[PDB]
């Protein structure tokens, strides 16, 4: 009930009681362990209240105020507007304190160390998919901050009963388009295809190359999604190069300085942000080793090596090995080059063992998905990879939820 | 109930029901997952369900579930625990059960070779000196002059738990770590404590990079007795790089067998607390963490450094060009020296093969993720994207403490 965790690298133990504080599930059992599963209508107003006392609770206690009369006179005035309202709105205050947060559980995320220093912009006025454009604009704009990029998220309205769902229907702000072929093959992302699909069947009109911005999806007030381009003045990208392979540039490869995801649900005291994108800065594996090398993505292996000239007869030679760390060179190498800030994957999980020390000694515990934290390549030879990990859910929090497609009532 | 498992690379869905067999417990609770955690006597009373179930699935296998023999056997181990408090498995029994706990290990990527297991019967060994006899011969029969063989050699029963058959050492070949004072480490890290012990039971140690540890062998609950594998029957491979001709003169080499011996194998019950076993190598083992873990001979910055790689900055990735670099010399070695050795894609690859062969006939496979996906290269590897459910199934294999913590001193 007190657990240790040990890391097999340094044999430094660290002990956690953070998690007798969560209250989510975790997939698993006695019997069963599911922790490499990826993916293991409104709330009533009788399980609304204790979820917002939970948090008014956290908040209060964390700006040293618990038990003090404005922290008795919030739980009161929150008792009845849900009372009253049957839900209840929070204090900017709040908002920004749970965001934070919602970061600082977030269990599969290696770049938690930076959770305090989040730009929160509150959307909660907006009404339109129009205005909703305008403050994803603003969002970009700021975090991308001509290439030394800032850490932001956007908080449009929270669910009512869910007929009124805010929804941005991209799963990041930028990506690539995906196309069919008669080929049988897949003409830019294959990750994209159904959303491409779906982007044309509203409307878009597709330049279909390689790599194609996508145009934003945009869904006010439960109503019907509309498109919108991204002024490409503001999407910053960066090309692809090698140090000292000549040859690389020929490739034609390009990436998108800003990650920004836009498909989750943030969870705070039980109220529901369904639509509320943020992003940082890429860890450089994400592009080079799962964007380009995945078979089921750009899959660009094979055509590397081969202009490697490596031996690809014998998957024994470990050509792929070779392939995959030049590509993950000339990532980092071109964003740092064009001053777009990028970190590798050495640094990065450095840095979160750093942070878990930190979370441990200041905060008693840090809920850590270690399937998700080992970077996808070098894996034993980062830190994270001989670090005990125990994983658990803790609210505020950002959550999965349903593509819209699969839910929209039309 | 039933269970999917997605393949996020194929879209394959399989179906689990093997898990509605599972006994053990995980470590984890609907309210925390204890996946990444490295390590989370009996009486008659719990014994003979034990023994019940255990000939009840391998009846079933030999497909006489039921039948007279089945029931005569019950009835045979039922009077042998009541009249004992123990019981004794048939040389059938003990196969099938020593190349299930194999079957059953979630840890092991190794597994499409499960059937093909050579068991070495070895309870009626009763001294260190038998327990040598019977480990060279292991040693001797899976080494096969670099064409590797799999093999376990089972020595008797746990009986008091005061009386154990253990083998000291945590792998039949393994090198010696000596800690200067200095505090720098000569040799293997991983292994300076039983290196110690070694030497204070009487080995003289050579005092080198890479000393072949010698045997250190508990019989009947007596105090351990040290024994020198013969040489000639150690099998080792010099590491050369194919296109860096520097490489060699590093001067590493490593042994061919792979062979776990500090491990609990149970069946119906039975607690073996010692039972070797040996396959072949996958490279990376070697290549990636026996190299170039930082609690290892950590050789990266000296490959690096003769690689001429910028180092001055991670993100130039040179602990990832060299980890490579090491890793094709491993294999390159192995493969011209014609011992057995799998490199991590291959292995892997036959893994995937081998779960949904197991789903299919057996209704699943328990796969530890955290296990499974190789030390380097993750993701361009089929079981990255490969979701696994982890769950105990008996035969199995155990983790035991080490035996210098919990072994009575005879003198
Ligand atoms: C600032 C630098 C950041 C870095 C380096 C970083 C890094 C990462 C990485 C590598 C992943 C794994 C994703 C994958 O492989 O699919 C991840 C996941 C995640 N990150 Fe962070 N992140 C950063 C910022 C943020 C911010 C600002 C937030 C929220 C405000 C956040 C929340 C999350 C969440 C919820 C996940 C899980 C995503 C999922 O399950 O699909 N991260 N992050
Ligand atoms: C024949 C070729 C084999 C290969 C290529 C292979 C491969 C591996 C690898 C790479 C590991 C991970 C160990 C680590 O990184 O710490 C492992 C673990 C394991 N293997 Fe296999 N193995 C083989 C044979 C066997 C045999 C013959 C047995 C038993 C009869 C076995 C049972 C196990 C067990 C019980 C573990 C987990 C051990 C632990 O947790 O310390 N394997 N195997
Ligand atoms: C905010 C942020 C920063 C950062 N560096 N990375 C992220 C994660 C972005 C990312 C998303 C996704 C899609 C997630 C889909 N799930 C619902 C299964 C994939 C990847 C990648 F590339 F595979 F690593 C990266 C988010
Ligand atoms: C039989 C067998 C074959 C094979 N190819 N590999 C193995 C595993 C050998 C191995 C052991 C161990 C000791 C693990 C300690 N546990 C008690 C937690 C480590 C490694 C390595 F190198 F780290 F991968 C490899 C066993
Ligand atoms: C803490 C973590 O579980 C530990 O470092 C594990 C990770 N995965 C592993 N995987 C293998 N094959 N071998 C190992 O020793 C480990 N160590
Ligand atoms: C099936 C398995 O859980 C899946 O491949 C996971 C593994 N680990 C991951 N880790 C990260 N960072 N991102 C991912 O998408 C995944 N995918
Ligand atoms: O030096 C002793 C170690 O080899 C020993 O403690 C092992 O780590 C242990 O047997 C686990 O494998
Ligand atoms: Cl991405
Ligand atoms: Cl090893
Ligand atoms: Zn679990």
């Amino acid at each position: 009930r007190f657990l240790k965790v040990k890391n097999w690298e340094t044999d430094v133990v660290l002990t956690d009681t953070l998690h007798l504080k969560s209250t989510l599930e975790t997939g698993c059992t006695e019997h069963i362990c599911m922790g490499s599963i990826m993916l293991p209508d409104v709330r009533t107003k009788d399980q609304l209240f204790p979820l917002a006392k939970e948090f008014l609770d956290q908040y209060y206690s964390s700006i040293k105020r618990f038990g003090s009369k404005a922290h008795m006179d919030r739980l009161e005035e929150v008792n009845k507007e849900i009372e009253s309202t049957s839900t209840y709105q929070l204090k900017d205050t709040e908002l920004i304190y749970g965001a934070k947060h919602a970061w600082r559980n977030a269990s599969r995320c290696v770049g938690r160390i930076q959770w305090s220093k989040l730009q929160v912009f509150d959307a909660r006025d907006c009404t339109t998919a129009h205005g909703m454009f305008n403050y994803i604009c603003n969002h970009v704009k700021y975090a991308t901050n001509k290439g030394n990029l800032r850490s932001a998220i956007t908080i449009f309205p929270q669910r009512t009963d869910g007929k009124h769902d805010f929804r941005v229907w991209n799963s990041q702000l930028i990506r690539y388009a995906g196309y069919k072929q008669p080929d049988g093959s897949t003409l830019g992302d294959p990750a994209n295809v159904q959303f491409t699909e779906i982007c044309i069947q509203q409307g878009w009109k597709a330049p279909r190359g390689r790599f194609d911005v996508l145009p934003l999806l945009l869904q006010a007030n439960g109503n019907d999604p509309e498109l919108f381009q991204i002024p490409p003045e503001l999407v910053l990208e960066v090309p692809i190069r090698h140090p000292k392979f000549d040859w690389f540039k020929d490739l034609g490869l390009k990436w998108y300085g800003l990650p920004a995801v836009s498909n989750m649900l943030l969870e705070i005291g039980g109220l529901e942000f369904s639509a509320c994108p943020f992003s940082g800065w890429y860890m450089g594996t994400e592009i080079g080793v799962r964007d380009y090398c995945d078979n089921s993505r750009y899959n660009i292996l094979e055509e590397v090596a081969k202009k490697m000239d490596l031996d690809m007869r014998k998957t024994s030679s470990l050509w792929k090995d070779q392939a995959l760390v030049e590509i993950n060179i000339a990532v980092l190498y071109s964003f740092q080059s064009d001053k777009v800030t990028i970190v590798d994957h050495h640094s990065a999980t450095e840095s979160f063992i750093k942070h878990m020390e930190n979370e441990y000694r200041c905060r008693g515990g840090c809920p850590a998905d270690w399937v998700w934290i080992v970077p996808p390549m070098s894996g034993s030879i980062t830190p994270v990879f001989h670090q005990e990990m125990l994983n658990y859910r803790l609210t505020p929090s950002f959550e999965y939820q349903p593509d819209p497609w699969n839910t929209h009532v039309w």
